[PDB]
């Protein structure tokens, strides 16, 4: 309901942007652009709308938005954890990436959020979150909690297996 | 086999597809035979040197027990023997018995490591399963593989 | 659409499969499996629900299009990549729409050879271009390649398409 | 002058976008965002501010980093450009080939159009024996490759094979 | 060749393999060699299983099946040679099931072979079965690699077709 | 230990067993390409087991990596080929780098089990040089690879030494 | 300052062309004294700037670096990899690159240049640890790698292993 | 000549000392005291190819290639070095060139104030004039985004088989 | 012949001992005592080819390890040979193709001559429709010499195929 | 130390031995191409052993590495050249060495009749004696013509031997 009500307001602002750039919004290729740009921005912010072995999900494709300039940034996320008593469904790990990445973000915050989500949900022995992105030269942010921070064997294993 | 083929014929009809098509006439039997091969590990029981022994890149083919969709990957096994050494052909047979079942990657990894441990009673074991159901890597480190940093670093490096 | 009416009939057949495999369908991890397996099979054949419907002097290529299809012989999925190229005559297709053509035909009970012919004909009929090139590589790998018009007849064109998809 | 006058109008529209997303525009990290976004959008469309105004060998400039804007959704698309030409009587300074890429890429584009524009700009500037322009970009994990072959690059099989091999 | 012939000849192969172990200045009664004459006999039977099968039992686009794992035996020294087979064809009116394509390779490769002959044998099988416009067979093996290549019909005569085959197999 | 007189005397006995194998496989031993095969196979088997004819008697990490290894599976008499990576920290005696490869050759040219081969190379070095530590890695293909690793002395006990060996051999 | 700095540089570059044995009035050499002076100004622009302008490891790798050899005035080019574990202050990722640019755009020595980047970060953020890796190919086939590890990056084996692995 | 270099060395060092003073730095610094002389000597080494003459430096029927020849030239526009690789190929007619001498050809033209296009052409012409071959191929790839310049003469230009072969063998 | 090699071996070791002395080096050092005989054996092995004599599908043997000697300075050069042939009515055993390479490689060579010799040996032995010989050696810069005879020179399809398959 | 007078005097004695080698190989020394070979071989052998003519005599807080140094030496067992790469690393105490001079140390010791184990040791000792650093790491990876297989010799001194963090870092950064 919030998206359907805000969609016109976004398209109105996108039409204003086209006009403010010294461009004609009534052009053939630019007629549908305010609506399309609004729909795209809605998709990039849809997140605002859930054993005794190391479990890793590497190369998770991640699409987020720079909260400073409103320019997207793509990347990859590699999550790892050592369960205590609760295990998370591998599809749900990707949903955690998606909820936080589809938002006006900062890579450092986005990493911290994915690690905290896992920690709070499973209460595991250790968690490892690596985000490697190219912002529109790479930026790598890494969160190591529990046994992932304290155990050299555990951290070396996580870092090696995600390569 | 005829009960599986009957269910596969029902699936073809339920999908808005003509089961009497040229290419779909033998499909209920072929699909039933394929599903039997993907679950052949149920027909088998596990009952059938002072150095690190590794067998890497073991091709694994398994079936997700949630959606009945195959998942394919590779298994890397390593162990430090105590008094019993396993024939390298038999390590692959353990992977085949558990992978040809309706599996969950985590359980499959747990099973292959326990099978080795119970069979050889080794100083340590290391089982790594990397599969594509974005990749999922599950790793079991038992004994000296868990406790010795030198041993674990060596297994992980040699499987690359 | 009709997938709402056939969903319980597909779930029933999947439960029969679980029982026929010497497995307990009332297991913790196998309880909602007849529903999940039925929903998965409907997603792998969603291309049947869509129609062919849709809406420059240079070679246009879209390579590494992820393809997921289902072998019509054994009902086992086959996965690959599609590489499409064309030289327009007067009509150009939106690059997003090229991928939607791949999706319509790949989400069905297919044979790789038929699939690639299906995409090739869809583009030809839609744009009426000077040439078309469709390469499907799926999994030992199987590569099927359709070269039409200037892509078949011009050696320079075909070499260019094949080089640019690498 | 046009940019300085339109900058507050762009920032006003960007502040409206922040509010329309269910986000607090008075947040610490979002206070300067309408101005920063407006300045960024101005840089992505700076091409509009600019105007396009003996040898016997193939000249190539490959892996030219390209940053452009999808005219359809206003989402950036990034790739690389490979340019080649066989001169007739006029040769272009290798720095200037990249400036042609920049003028056309810093606009609301369609990959096909941008590719054609670079090739026509070179053809009109040098009047060469042939031009080759390959643009590969990532806008679903797949790449889009557009290719313009003019003159001897289109007609000579030896020339086209050589260009395509040397850009690899 | 039949399964009855194999079961009857298996003890005669194991007897010859035990004689080989003894002739090498090796103790056939040591732990690791107690089952070796029979394992060697069974292995040799598997490397020559293609003799048990017959070729009889087994669209306007190029159809290629690349990276087909091949395991064969050198008929000169009885030492295995391993490689990869790349097959391609342009159909006329008959198309072969892609599973059956690699089954042609398993028939000729599981015999006492010479790479050149095995390559020719594969290409002729496809040509005789389908009667296609063109065929292409490439065998690359390590007995320094040995590559044998057969190009028939449109694959030999059309430069565009051969270039396409050779590029797509890479 | 085996000698050249033993080989010349056992050669017809090996060829006789190889002729029996050809006949037992449902194959014509009088074929053009199979006439000399019993002798060629016997000569090849003698070369694969030539290590039986030889005896081992005749302040920095030192590594010799990518040593080509060719051995014979003692279970089925089928060759297995791989690579050996050797490393050692000398105490007072250094071995000529050519001689490290000769140790590989003596043990690999025999009916082997990969684990045994690795142990033998490591023990031969240890006994010859009496070094601070030894490292022997054998990676072989008998699509799946088998890696065996022996770490003795400072290579087993020092984490710095083992990490260094393992990294330098890549 | 830079207005009255560039003419003196172009004058010296014209003198160099004449001293080499070249004709500075040649077609391709007419603009060369100014272009060379503008290039040398760009390689030393870091003199014009001052440095005054979460619980996780933060890395920025593959930063392109262009510097001047202070011994022979020959450019040296490479990459910088930066990492840090914050205490209470985090630096904007754009600003890390500006520190690289400030010190690299000077008459440098790779060792000094590396040390300067690390000290600038340490003094600005006061972090738990810092890691700086500079790889470069000088014109003085062989590569020069310089590495500074401060705080927890020097003392913690887990921390250093991780930064060195993540920069690959 | 060597006399010209010795006489112009203090004039180059004087201009380099002026450059140090014009960048915003102290020329009397410990590490910058010898810099005007070192920079002058470096610039002399980058232009040593002006001191050499091509003159200063048999029937086969096969393509002869020398690939991955390290090249270090100086851009004549900004006096900034450009570095790359040269790939040379030729089909001899009656004379063959010593493989060491092909690298000396690269050195004489690359150690000058160049434009990559001119540098490629000079090497190709030097080979053509020296051997009088059936064909010549010169592919220079440098980083001043890479710049590739290619000269195809004789049978290398006219024969499609010859050009495809040279281009494939240099990979 | 093998008799000539065994008889010339002490004359080579004598010359190698003289070389050690002429270099301002102690020929009586621990590591240099066996060097004149080892250097002699090595040079003999490098020129081993002198004692030997030259006695419907594309056939290729690629990545043949080649070890030769530069006839100008007596310094070894090492590379790889790729051979291809299209037979007329005569086929050569793949083991024998490598023996031809060994014959000519193991001499005081010039890469250009060595490529011509391998190609001529195949041509004369089989009388094929075409021959292709590629030698790539390092005497950071590599030297590639290529001989294309018959159908390999004349047919563009044949040459493209040979060049592609040797990669 | 060897000198230019020693080289000029020994050149005809080297060429005489090289002419004897040509004759002993069943080859015609008077061939058009082999006429200058005894002199050229003697001159080449003099260049491969030019390091005998030279003598070694002629605060930073960071690891300094120079990797991929092209090395060209001569196996003292068979007089066959061996070619490889040298990777040098050091942690300075108070003195830093000019990066050009690190390569000159490689050249002085590689241009001699060597054994890789010795050459590695010699470069490490030369650096240690010159700078007196906290640690030194020298890796040589070469391919010998004693057939094919690579030989890697590694010297770790000071903090490079004793500190696991230092050794892991050097080994990772030379890759
Ligand atoms: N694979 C694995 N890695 C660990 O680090 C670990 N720590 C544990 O306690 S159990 C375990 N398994
Ligand atoms: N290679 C090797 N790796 C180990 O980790 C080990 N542990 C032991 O007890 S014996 C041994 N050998
Ligand atoms: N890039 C390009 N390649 C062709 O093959 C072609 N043929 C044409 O007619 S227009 C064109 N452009
Ligand atoms: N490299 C090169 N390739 C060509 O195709 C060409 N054609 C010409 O006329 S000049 C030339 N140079
Ligand atoms: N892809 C393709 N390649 C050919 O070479 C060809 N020849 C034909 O007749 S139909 C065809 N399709
Ligand atoms: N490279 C090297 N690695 C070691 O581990 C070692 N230990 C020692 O005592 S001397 C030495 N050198
Ligand atoms: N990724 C990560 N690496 C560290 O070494 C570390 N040390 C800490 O205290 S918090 C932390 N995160
Ligand atoms: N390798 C080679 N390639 C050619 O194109 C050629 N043309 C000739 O006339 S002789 C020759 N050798
Ligand atoms: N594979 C193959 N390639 C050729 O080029 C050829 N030419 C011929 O005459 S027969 C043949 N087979
Ligand atoms: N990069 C670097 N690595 C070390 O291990 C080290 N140890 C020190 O004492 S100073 C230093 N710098
Ligand atoms: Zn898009
Ligand atoms: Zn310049």
């Amino acid at each position: 309901e919030d998206n359907e009500l805000n969609l016109p307001n976004l398209a109105a602002a996108y039409s204003s942007i086209l006009s403010s750039l010294g461009e004609n919004p009534q052009r053939q290729g630019l007629l549908k652009t305010p609506w399309r740009a609004a729909s795209a921005m809605q998709f990039f912010t849809k997140g605002y709308q859930v054993h005794d072995e190391m479990v890793i999900v590497k190369d998770i494709d991640m699409f987020s938005m720079c909260e400073h300039h409103l320019v997207p940034f793509v990347g990859k996320v590699h999550i790892g954890y050592l369960p205590n008593k609760q295990v998370l469904g591998l599809s749900k790990l990707a949903r955690i990436v998606e909820i936080y990445s589809r938002r006006l973000q900062v890579q450092e915050r986005l990493t911290k959020q994915i690690a905290v989500a896992i920690t709070e949900a499973l209460r595991p022995a250790g968690v490892g979150v690596v985000v490697e992105a190219t912002h529109m030269s790479k930026t790598v942010t890494s969160t190591m909690l529990g046994v992932f921070r304290e155990d050299p064997k555990t951290r070396e294993e996580f870092l090696t297996l995600i390569r």
